[PDB]
């Protein structure tokens, strides 16, 4: 049947976050969450509606959705919290869970007007824990181009301009079994800014066709 | 050639199968002022300047490739990178490949490889790693160009930086900067390995 959270039977997202720790977190620890996911069917969105927002060739949404499997595809809409003037640590943390032991390859493609501008590919081997395997990609340093982007977005004089800019900014994550090259999870991320007093939020959708 | 006492490159190839080799290394060198190539890689953290500043200086090499983009009778096919290192000490390696366009990093690929004992040494085989899609698309375009001089013009802004570290100790074992031109298929692929100095 049909997904309740961001995951399949073979690979579930446990946690995802992007954050910054101010220079003085060493003395009084804190972190600011730009976005955060911590884990009745999910609503769906037709994948044709977003093809233009990601690349369109090899490793593009259309071609990935063709390779399948269709149930592995999700869309997350984030309301990002950009209220937090620099020199801190900017990080991304990811955690997944499976019942089988695999080695994963996680690709994150940052895209501007649907054109890939950066990419990070990491591999992570399973860790056998409580009747299940865990995959930890914790505290990856954020790419500096993304840090710069955030610094710029945050200075825009109006929220509506932040949203206009973000209209053309997306992230595609594809997780595959490094050994078989099977797709395990594909997540498209689209962004708005949250309104200051509200922190980060998200809504997860299944991508259908 | 491309090596220290702790770690040597044995083979490196990038290729496509339906095997065509775009580049290939199978295993004193001239020296190049690393200063000359700072502008070919980002000045950020993981910048060639900053990596070199730490050292050790004898771990840094430059490879110039004259690539062979003459394949086909052509779309699809498997695009891969195979590398092999070797050593006398037992290690686990973190292999970072950074693809750069006009000095800015556009891809970082991180892989891990554990030593395996063979013929009385340790070998590290990162074989048939799927070439990232950025590069595959890039190569598909690059090959359409009607003249080599045009391929060369495009390639003067395209570089790769590979950093290989001892995962457990975080020590730099090898750092290689790659620059690119195209060869004629008559002449075939070629490379020239240099040492980077400062
Ligand atoms: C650093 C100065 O600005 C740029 O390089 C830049 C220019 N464009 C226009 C989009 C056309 C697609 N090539 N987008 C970006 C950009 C946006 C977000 C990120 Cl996170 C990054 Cl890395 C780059
Ligand atoms: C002119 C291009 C010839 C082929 C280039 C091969 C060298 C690329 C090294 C591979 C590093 C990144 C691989 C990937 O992540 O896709
Ligand atoms: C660079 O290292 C690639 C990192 C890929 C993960 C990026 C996740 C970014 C989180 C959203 C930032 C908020 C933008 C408004």
């Amino acid at each position: 049947w049909q997904a309740r959270g961001l995951g399949t039977a073979r690979l579930q997202l446990v946690e995802f976050s992007a954050f910054v720790e101010p220079p003085d977190a060493v003395d009084s620890y804190q972190r600011h969450l730009f976005v955060h996911i911590s884990q009745p069917p999910l609503e769906s969105v037709d994948v044709r509606q977003i093809y233009d927002k990601f690349p369109e060739k090899k490793g593009g949404l259309r071609e990935l959705y063709d390779r399948g499997p269709p149930h592995a595809f999700f869309l997350v809409k984030f309301w990002a919290d950009l209220n937090w003037s620099s020199g801190g640590f900017y990080g991304v943390s990811s955690q997944y869970e499976s019942l089988e032991h695999m080695t994963l390859t996680c690709s994150s493609k940052v895209c501007s007007f649907g054109k890939q501008v950066v990419e990070k590919v990491e591999t992570e081997r399973a860790q056998l824990e409580d009747g299940r395997f865990v995959y930890r990609l914790l505290r990856s340093p954020m790419c500096e181009y993304l840090v710069n982007f955030l610094h710029k977005l945050r200075q825009l004089p109006e929220r509506y301009m932040m949203n206009s800019v973000l209209e053309n900014f997306t992230i595609l994550q594809v997780v595959t079994n490094r050994d078989t090259q099977e797709l395990l999870l594909c997540t498209a991320y689209v962004f708005e800014v949250s309104t200051s007093e509200r922190g980060a939020q998200h809504h997860i959708y299944r991508l259908v066709r």
